[PDB]
């Protein structure tokens, strides 16, 4: 998430009133890479299930 909102947005913010690319970088770092956090999970359950 922080790679996420450290690449793109920030350059907007300094300008007040600007909040509608800053969940879209949260967008990109939380839901776009989720592959990563539910593999983890699912490994970590499935290693532990047995």
């Amino acid at each position: 998430l922080r790679h996420a909102i450290e690449a793109v947005p920030s350059l907007n913010n300094p300008q007040t009133f600007s909040e509608q690319k800053l969940d879209e970088a949260l967008y990109h770092g939380a839901v776009l890479r989720v592959r990563p956090k539910a593999m983890t999970v699912a490994v970590i359950i499935a290693g532990l299930l047995p």
